[PDB]
């Protein structure tokens, strides 16, 4: 890194070099008028060169030789080792006329070397490297460098209702556990020479991003202070002389999103006064960039942890059957007297750290969720703006890209329909999280609009393999056809759940055209499916399912979807559709491995193991 470091005539420069650097000295524009010829002493620390346009020639310290004075002939100053001492180092240059051996004058250069270095965690190891070369930039892929940052986004401490990133302070110890480090670490004299200073510094726009700690008093009552963030800008670092190491706690505040694209730098200058009125200069820069890790979704195929329960004090047959089915797995269980619809378990992680974070849009929050290492972020919307017309594939590979992460499946309308679609603005964050490359499938041919209602996934135990559970109108109207030819025409249907008979349904012909409509409307999503997932029709499953058409044309459950199912690994908490249809399922799906358990029917929410692979390892498009 070349730096300008001119002479001035017939005086002494002194500067400060920073380690990583070179300086090029001109020495002509100093020299006298009529001066022919100059020469140099140097230190021993600091390695000169004469350069004569090109060919650049090493100079003892105490040479007597003389070169020509030419605006093409200059010096190249080099330190290795920073300085124990203010001035020491130096370099000097005499000038003599065409009749003399004595300097008729003489400028001087002296030198006071430093070592500046801003490091984070740029190899993703958990430990502050020195000085990683790739710390100024980031890239993906378990070959790629760069550090990573999470958003504190959990509470610490209960009392007060806001996160952890909604204040410019830090209250525990157990918070420093959640930042990524950065130290200042530097090498030099006593102190600086006079004129210069070493200021941390972010631009307003990431100052809403990041937000920078210290830990003052570390040895008795620690006490935490921001020094970048919210309304501050910069911070005039204290210089520590001789080999220094100052530590930083840096937090995130933001998710990437429409607009931020997730990366924030912060960087370091010496800055060399020049006068009073005039702003100090900034001679040498050090830059270290971080991202702030996305919000990642869980798939049914990942281990449950523990499952969470919303329902009422009566809803007691629920309750017993989940919490039978939760005893079955090796996962515990939670009850919370809007429950898959307004919340939604997520994951974030760092080479450091990792914990899960709520996702929350209300239609005041909920106290079982919020607190130490758990995350809970708070947000017209139509019935498309709901966590069960969300749905994460698991890990698949389509042609070539792999997506180890799975890939977000969200609701839609399609182009020139003019239907119902979720807001620009969620679209926009889980496509801002990139690692799983949101694809919009068809959901408004129902009338709560949700992809849950048709689908679903359910892994094969015992393998990494995974099946699509699709609704199938047409698997329905064929288990009818078959039971009313077998003799179970007038059997009742929904016995527990009108007087409804498989022959009244048959007989039925403009519910058969209903269903000939939305079995066309699942077969729309099938081929997305595939298509976007790399799914055969090996890996699809098609259980019977039953519609009714409302005045706007949209299809509304006839007996209950039985594909919006809870996933606990073998374990499936199926819908009880109120039997023919639980012998077809359990036909279709036990003889996989998949031990079915139908419930009486008010939801839940499972928070599942994140994946193995961590994010950074990914590649995703621009
Ligand atoms: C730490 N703070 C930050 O990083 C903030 N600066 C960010 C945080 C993310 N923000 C959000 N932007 C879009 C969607 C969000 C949803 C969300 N909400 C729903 C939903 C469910 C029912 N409704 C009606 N909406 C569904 Cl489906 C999906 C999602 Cl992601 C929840 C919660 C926050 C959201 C933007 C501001
Ligand atoms: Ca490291
Ligand atoms: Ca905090
Ligand atoms: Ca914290
Ligand atoms: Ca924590």
């Amino acid at each position: 890194r070349e730096r300008t470091v001119r002479l001035q005539y017939g005086s002494r420069v002194e500067a400060v070099y920073v380690l990583g650097t070179y300086l090029w000295t001109d020495v002509y524009s100093a020299a006298p008028a009529g001066a022919q010829t100059f020469s140099l002493k140097h230190s021993e620390h600091v390695w000169v060169e004469v350069v004569r346009d090109g060919e650049a020639e090493e100079v003892a310290t105490n040479g007597k030789q003389r070169w020509l004075l030419s605006p093409s002939t200059t010096l190249r100053v080099t330190m290795s080792q920073a300085s124990t001492e203010a001035s020491s180092d130096k370099v000097t240059v005499n000038y003599y006329d065409e009749e003399g051996s004595i300097p008729i004058d003489q400028a001087g250069l002296f030198l006071t070397a430093i070592e500046i270095s801003l490091d984070v965690d740029a190899d993703r190891d958990g430990v502050v490297e020195k000085n990683n070369p790739k710390k100024a930039s980031w890239t993906w892929g378990p070959e790629g460098q760069g550090a990573i940052l999470l958003v504190n986004c959990d509470r610490e401490t209960p009392w007060l209702p806001k996160e952890d990133c909604r204040d410019e302070k830090v209250y525990s110890k157990e918070d420093l556990k959640d930042m990524s480090q950065m130290i200042l670490r530097t090498k030099g004299p006593d102190r600086l020479p006079a004129g210069y200073e070493i200021v941390l510094y972010i631009s307003m726009s990431d100052s809403d991003k990041v937000g920078v700690f210290y830990v003052e008093n570390p040895f008795f009552g620690q006490r935490y202070i921001h020094i970048l963030g919210r309304r501050k800008l910069y911070h005039v670092v204290k210089y520590t002389g001789g080999s220094a190491e100052l530590l930083f706690f840096v937090e995130g505040l933001c998710f990437p999103d429409e607009g931020f694209s997730g990366l924030v730098s912060i960087h370091v200058s010496l800055l060399e006064y020049m006068a009073q009125d005039i702003p100090l200069t900034p001679i040498f820069t050090d830059t270290v960039i971080f991202r702030i890790a996305p919000w990642i979704m869980t798939p049914n195929i990942l281990p449950p942890v523990s499952v969470f329960v919303c329902c009422m004090k009566d809803n007691y047959l629920f309750l017993k059957e989940v919490k039978n089915l939760v005893e079955k797995t090796n996962c515990e269980l939670k009850v919370c007297f809007w429950i898959q619809d307004e919340i939604e378990f997520g994951y974030i992680e760092a080479p450091h750290k990792g914990f899960p974070v709520v996702l929350d849009s209300p239609r005041f929050p909920v106290k079982e969720l919020l607190g130490p290492d758990f995350g809970y972020v708070t947000r017209s919307v139509t019935s498309l703006d709901s966590f069960g017309n969300l749905e994460v594939s698991p890990p698949v590979t389509v042609n070539g890209k792999t997506y180890p992460l799975g890939r977000i499946l969200i609701g839609s309308s399609f182009p020139l329909s003019g239907g119902r679609r979720m807001t620009k603005v969620v679209r926009d964050f889980l496509k801002a999280q990139q690692v799983q490359a949101p694809v919009e499938l068809y959901s408004d041919w129902l009338t709560v609009g949700h992809v849950d209602e048709f689908m679903s996934f359910v892994p094969i135990p015992g393998t990494k393999k995974f099946l699509l559970l699709m609704a199938s109108t047409s698997a329905c109207y064929k288990l009818f056809r078959e039971k009313q030819k077998d003799g179970h025409g007038e059997a009742i249907m929904f016995k527990g759940l009108k007087r409804i008979t498989i022959n009244k349904i048959l007989s039925n012909e403009s519910l058969v055209q209903e269903n000939l409509y939305f079995q066309r409307c699942l077969d729309w999503n099938r081929d997305i499916l595939k298509k976007e997932l790399g799914l055969t029709e090996q890996d699809i499953i098609d259980l019977p399912a039953l519609f009714k058409m409302d005045e706007d044309h949209r299809a509304r459950a006839f007996f209950p979807n039985m594909v919006n199912m809870i996933v606990l690994d073998k374990d499936l908490g199926i819908p009880k559709p109120f039997c023919c249809l639980e012998m077809h399922v359990r036909g279709l799906l036990e003889p996989l491995g998949l031990e079915c358990t139908f419930i009486d029917d008010c939801g839940t929410n499972v928070r599942r193991k994140p994946f193995t692979f961590k994010w950074w390892h990914m590649v995703p498009s621009r």
